[PDB]
């Protein structure tokens, strides 16, 4: 759809963009351990805790990504987990959701990136792969076709990012190298070639520096589509005094903002931030969301 005043509109903004570009393209904002937003314990918060707002909130402002990381339950179901604290948050509860939101804003899609964050409970019946499969991605709203996926194919469906190695079902991003804390370039499908930042618990200044150094790569790098530009502005650390991601997300998200905003570049990748809110100044979001008029 024409005009560049339909970016604007956080719950409808992927209409304006032609079915004809692949997602690897457009500058889409996300959410770092999304299913987060439930965690109201204080000596939890400091550690665990990255959003303040539930999915449908996240959705409607801008976000078509989310950083889900579950386990593997006794009841055989994925619940959502961050490392070994339960994060009272269900996977059934964020599809839903994603269901929701995807049939009130039906011009719109959802990656959805599926890590197992935790070790399944000892008692189990099949293994995390097999269960997710046959309980959930043989839903219809995922996407099963491969390849570097077109906004046209996804619209109302839910493209999966396979964060989990013992896939057998085809249908999204396969699952690729993705090494500990750092910062990386791998190869995804037949032709998408893919680089990551997520260099999560680091200093202040190295992480802001790699936030802007791998931009830098993707504006620069702006017209390749075959090109996955992954950068987690999230810092996870040992908060508590004032280092939680809350403090750290304080300064990023406006600081990143605002490089953007006076860069005025076609193209910064999919940008995964921690707390999207209406507090900082600038917006993350929504300047992510306007580095696409290039697509108008």
């Amino acid at each position: 759809a024409s005009s560049v005043n339909e970016l604007e509109n956080w719950s409808k903004w992927m209409q304006p963009i032609p079915d004809s570009i692949p997602l690897a393209r457009i500058s889409i904002p996300g959410t770092a351990d999304s299913g987060t937003f439930k965690l109201q314990n204080p000596i939890k918060q400091v550690w665990g805790m990255t959003q303040e707002y539930d999915f449908r909130y996240q959705m409607d402002h801008g976000a078509r990504i989310f950083d889900i990381r579950g386990r593997l339950t006794d009841d055989n179901t994925i619940v959502l987990h961050h490392g070994p604290l339960y994060l009272y948050v269900t996977l059934h509860e964020f599809i839903n959701e994603a269901k929701q939101f995807l049939k009130d804003n039906p011009s719109e899609t959802i990656i959805m990136s599926l890590k197992k964050e935790y070790e399944d409970m000892k008692g189990a019946e099949d293994s995390f792969s097999s269960t997710f499969e046959k309980k959930y991605f043989v839903d219809p709203i995922f996407l099963k076709t491969e390849g570097n996926i077109k906004l046209g194919d996804a619209r109302g469906k839910i493209v999966l990012l396979k964060r989990y190695s013992g896939s057998n079902e085809p249908g999204g991003y396969n699952n690729f190298y993705w090494p500990d804390n750092e910062t990386f370039t791998t190869t995804v499908n037949q032709n998408a070639n893919v680089t990551v930042q997520d260099k999560y618990k680091v200093s202040y200044d190295e992480k802001v520096k790699s936030i802007k150094d791998t931009m830098d790569e993707t504006m620069n790098n702006s017209e390749d589509l075959n090109h996955l530009y992954i950068n987690f502005t999230s810092l996870s650390s040992g908060g508590t005094a004032w280092n939680s991601p809350y403090y750290y997300a304080s300064y990023i998200n406006p600081e990143i903002a605002n490089y953007i905003k006076q860069k005025n570049p076609a193209r910064v990748g999919w940008v995964i931030q921690d707390y999207i809110n209406e507090k900082w100044s600038p917006l993350l979001y929504q300047e992510v969301i306007r580095a696409n008029k290039s697509l108008i």
